[PDB]
């Protein structure tokens, strides 16, 4: 009898995991959902309703008290961070918070089987604070890439899980590590579909033509992505799977795409001009996105949307680290062999999360 933790639950994936759980082909089901997070649930109606749990895990006392009770839960799904300024302070928080959850949940859940923890790519390039001063690893990452000699949250983070996973006999766990994630969710920290989709919509309500904020490498090299779905199965796989039991495994969606071609499909989708790459002159959301808070209010007045304030939905420092920077991609291929073989279209889904934003009147 199945029963989710999943702790991040308004986040990019939580969201998926949350609508995705508790559907009646989902394997392992039928799946009992708790989902936590900070903030109060926003007030969008949901086919299958979860047991939603406010708590802060970087709390002890908060976690303690609200994650105890849940002693029916079977598996856990860790898909939250903590964003600090130096990759130390980084370790610091998101250690607690990670030994929180755990510490709370082992002693009081007999039934206890699996933790599957989300990090991601930064795994074989490194902390962003390292970024183009650090030498990383040769491209396509594959899982039997050796740690980089440079500290790394998601290294403490896994070093935690498999300690604590001696606790209790029985208890696996798995790792699952994306790039750039497509997905939907205004709750967010790093969200480039939802970030896009705002500067999109600005420009649009300008009369402004969506100029291209990055380099040629994004523009014209190989890039792939994430499907925020895709990582919701890629998760249930490995609670399900004996194959993926105690492994740490790359997720990206099979494809490959260019920039080039994706911004096109942005225009389109926005009805707006489309940017070419723009030579020798260096573009970046940031700037082009200083001070307009009043035009985004303007916007949502104007087109009765959910009131988002623009800090919330345009995330312009990960927009401009992805499209700023070259793409390394990963490899899918251990996935694959251990019996996982989930994909995506890249341009079909990216127009899917264009549509959902849409959809829940994220943008008009
Ligand atoms: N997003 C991407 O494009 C991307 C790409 C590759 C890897 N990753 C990795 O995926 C992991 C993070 O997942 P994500 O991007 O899916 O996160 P996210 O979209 O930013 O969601 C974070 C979730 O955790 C909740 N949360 C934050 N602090 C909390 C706390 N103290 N107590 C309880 N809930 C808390 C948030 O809600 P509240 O704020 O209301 O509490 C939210 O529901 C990181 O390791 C990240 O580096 C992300
Ligand atoms: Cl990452
Ligand atoms: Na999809």
């Amino acid at each position: 009898s199945s029963v989710a933790l999943i702790v991040g639950v308004t986040g990019i994936i939580g969201n998926s995991l949350a609508e995705i759980l508790p559907l009646a082909d989902t394997p392992g089901g039928p799946w009992k959902v708790y989902g936590v997070a900070r903030r109060t649930r926003p007030a969008w109606h949901e086919d299958n309703p979860i047991n939603y749990v406010q708590c802060d895990i970087s709390d002890p006392d908060d976690s303690q008290a609200k994650l105890s009770p849940l002693t029916d839960v079977t598996h856990v799904f860790y898909v939250t961070w903590a964003n600090r300024s130096t990759e130390q302070e980084n370790c610091e928080a998101n250690s607690k918070m990670f030994r929180n959850v755990l510490d709370a949940v082992i002693p009081n859940c007999p039934n206890l089987k699996h933790i599957s923890l989300q990090t991601g790519r930064k795994h074989y390039m490194g902390p962003f604070e390292s970024y183009g001063k650090i030498e990383s690893h040769d491209p396509p990452y594959t899982e039997d890439l050796p740690r980089l000699k440079y500290m790394n949250f998601y290294y403490d983070l896994e070093d935690i899980m498999l300690e604590e996973v001696e606790k209790k006999e029985g208890l696996t766990w798995s790792v699952h590590r994306p790039g750039n994630i497509f997905g939907f969710s205004p709750y967010s920290m790093m969200n480039l579909v939802g970030t896009l989709c705002v500067y999109a919509a600005i420009c649009k309500h300008e009369g402004k033509v969506l100029r291209f904020t990055g380099c040629k490498a994004a523009w014209d090299g190989y890039s792939d992505c994430s499907d925020a779905d895709l990582i919701a199965e890629h998760h249930i796989w490995a609670a399900v799977d004996p194959y993926a039991k105690n492994e740490a495994f790359n997720v990206s969606n099979g494809d490959v795409f260019k920039w080039k071609h994706f911004w096109k499909v942005l225009a389109e989708q926005f009805g707006v001009e489309c940017g070419e790459y723009e030579e020798g002159v260096d573009l970046k959301l940031q700037d082009l996105m200083k001070g307009k808070e009043p035009v985004w209010e303007e916007i949502v007045r104007e087109n009765g949307l959910t009131p988002t304030k623009l800090k919330d939905v345009g995330i312009w420092w990960f927009g401009d680290v992805i499209l700023g920077n070259e793409c390394f991609l990963d490899s899918m291929n251990k996935s694959k062999e251990h019996g996982f073989l989930g994909f995506r279209n890249s341009k079909n889904a990216f127009i899917s999360w264009i549509d959902k934003a849409k959809a829940y009147k994220i943008v008009p």
